[PDB]
C-alpha cells in the first residue's frame, strides 16, 4: 500500500490478542494527537510507524505536542505490545515534564513476563495520569479504519477476541492495582481438597529481614503472580516466582524470610526447583502456606518431602492466613475478609493430611 501505512497482514500480525506468544519484538504504534478543547468536529492527525532502534520513526509524534502559545493536545497509542519499561519511564517523565500534554495508551497484548520493575514503571507511567487500557472490538475496529490500507474491506474479527481482551483487562488491573479481584482471590483460594475449574495457580508472597531479634518485613517488596498458560510455553507460578527472587537484589549477608500463599501446592517438578533453589541460597528461609494440596497424579507427596528436607516450611493456610491475603493483596476496598463454609473444616482436614505426607505415610 501507501506510505506511512499498514496492509491487512501486518494488521493481523501485530495487532491481535491470541496467543501468538511474541517473539518477534516488532511493536507497531498507531497515534493520533488532537488539540484539547470543546470542538466536536476537531482534526485528529494521525501517524503510524513499526518500532526501529535506529531512528525510532514512532517517536515522531513528540514533535507535534511541544509547547506552542497557550495550546494542550491529547494523544491516544494503539499499540501491539504493551510499553517496554524502559519507554514507560520515559513517557512518564515526559508527562510530568509536560503538563500540557496527556496521553491514553491502548494496548493490543501484554507482556507475559510482568515482573516486578516493568511493573513499578507501568504503575509509574499510570501515575503521571497515563490512562491505560486493553483493546477490545471497538479499539480494533477504529485503528482498522483509521490506520490500514483496506481497499474496502470491513474489519474480521477473530474468534476468542472479546474472552482475551477480557482476560488481559483482568492481569492490567492486576498489574495497575497492585492487587487481585476480590472474585478471583475468593475463587482460587477455596480451600476445598478437591475442586473443579481451578485452572490457574495464585502465589502471593512476602519477605522479611532478620533485625535485631526481630523479622522486619519489606513492605516494598511483597506483592503476587499467577502461572503462565496456553499452548508459547505454560510455566508455573512457583517458578515465575524463583524468577521474580533475583530482582530483590538481596544482601547474601543478611538473613531473609521468604514467604509463599498459594492456592495450588507446588507439583513435583516445581517441588524439586525450590529445593534446588533453597539449598543454593543459605541466606533465605521459605515457608509455603497452601489453600489446596495439589496431588500431582500422586507425585506431589514426594516432592513436599524433599522441599521440606530442604529446609522449607510447608504448611496448610488457616482462616488467619486466608484473611492476611485478603487485607493485604485482594481490592477490597475495605470490605472485611468473608469465609466460605467448611474453610476450617477442610484447613485442620489438609494440615492432617500435609502431616502424614510429611512424615512419610
Ligand atoms: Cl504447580
Ligand atoms: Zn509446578
Amino acid at each position: 500500500g501507501p506510505l506511512g501505512s499498514m496492509d491487512p497482514d501486518t494488521f493481523s500480525d501485530n495487532f491481535n490478542n491470541r496467543p501468538i506468544a511474541s517473539r518477534r519484538n516488532t511493536v507497531y504504534l498507531c497515534y493520533e494527537v488532537k488539540t484539547k478543547g470543546p470542538s466536536r468536529d476537531a482534526k485528529i492527525f494521525r501517524g503510524q510507524a513499526a518500532s526501529e532502534d535506529k531512528y525510532h520513526p514512532e517517536m515522531r509524534f513528540l514533535s507535534l505536542v511541544s509547547k506552542w502559545r497557550d495550546q494542550e493536545y491529547e494523544v491516544t497509542w494503539y499499540i501491539s505490545w504493551s510499553p517496554c519499561t524502559k519507554c514507560a519511564r520515559d513517557m512518564a517523565t515526559f508527562l510530568q515534564e509536560n503538563t500540557h500534554v496527556t496521553l491514553t495508551i491502548f494496548v493490543a497484548r501484554l507482556y507475559a513476563a510482568a515482573d516486578p520493575d516493568y511493573q513499578e514503571a507501568l504503575r509509574s507511567l499510570a501515575q503521571a495520569g497515563a490512562t491505560i487500557k486493553i483493546m477490545n472490538y471497538d479499539e480494533f475496529q477504529h485503528c482498522w479504519s483509521k490506520f490500514v490500507y483496506s481497499q474496502g474491506a470491513p474489519f474480521q474479527p477473530w474468534d476468542g477476541l472479546d474472552e482475551h481482551s477480557q482476560a488481559l483487562s483482568g492481569r492490567l488491573g492486576e498489574i495497575l492495582r497492585h492487587s487481585m479481584d476480590a472474585a478471583t482471590f475468593t475463587f482460587n483460594f477455596n480451600n476445598e481438597p478437591w475442586v473443579r475449574g481451578r485452572h490457574e495457580t495464585y502465589l502471593c508472597y512476602e519477605v522479611e529481614r532478620m533485625h535485631n531479634d526481630t523479622w522486619v518485613k519489606l513492605a516494598q517488596r511483597r506483592g503476587f503472580l499467577a502461572n503462565q498458560a496456553k499452548h508459547l510455553e505454560g510455566r508455573h507460578a512457583a517458578l515465575c516466582f524463583l524468577d521474580v527472587i533475583p530482582f530483590w537484589k538481596l544482601d547474601l549477608d543478611q538473613d531473609y524470610r521468604v514467604t509463599c500463599f498459594t492456592s495450588w501446592s507446588p507439583c513435583f517438578s516445581c517441588a524439586q526447583e525450590m529445593a534446588k533453589f533453597i539449598s543454593k541460597n543459605k541466606h533465605v528461609s521459605l515457608c509455603i502456606k497452601t489453600a489446596r494440596i495439589y496431588d500431582d497424579k500422586g507425585r506431589a507427596a514426594e516432592g513436599l518431602r524433599t522441599l521440606a528436607e530442604a529446609g522449607a516450611k510447608i504448611s496448610i493456610m488457616t482462616y488467619s492466613e486466608f484473611k492476611h491475603c485478603w487485607d493485604t493483596f485482594v481490592d477490597h476496598q475495605g470490605a472485611p475478609f468473608q469465609p466460605w463454609d467448611g474453610l476450617d473444616e477442610h484447613s485442620q482436614d489438609l494440615s492432617g493430611r500435609l502431616r502424614a505426607i510429611l512424615q512419610n505415610q
